[PDB]
């Protein structure tokens, strides 16, 4: 059992999932013990900075997982620093990231490319 986070852009369970962990706007933390959810509101819409902050918060709510197709930048190392299993997602609202993951139709995203 764990906490998966999901990069949303709003505070309902059929809001759109963002194509970017560290450029999401909300993080939906599904507690796989009592079907409970928390909506974090994390106003990360740029790159650079010092410290995770995004990661620091989610991590400090035990999050050992994530459903995120890609990242902004400056977070992926601090994810795995807290054993955070980052999945891919591709095209869905917050529930789809779960329904997809839970019934094994998502990918483990344990590296990715960036020509930037």
């Amino acid at each position: 059992m764990a906490r998966v986070a999901i990069p949303s852009v709003g505070k309902d369970l059929s809001s759109m999932v963002s194509d970017r962990f560290a450029r999401a706007e909300y993080f939906i933390i599904y507690d796989t013990e009592s079907g409970n959810v928390e909506v974090v509101e994390n106003t990360i819409a740029d790159a650079h900075g010092t410290g995770p902050k995004v990661v620091q918060s989610l991590v400090s709510k035990g999050v050992e997982y994530l459903i995120a197709s890609n990242v902004g930048r400056n977070a992926f190392e601090t994810l795995k620093a807290a054993g955070v299993k980052v999945y891919r997602f591709e095209g869905g609202t917050v529930q789809e990231a779960i329904d997809a993951f839970s019934e094994g139709r998502l990918e483990e995203l344990t590296t990715f490319t960036r020509e930037g």
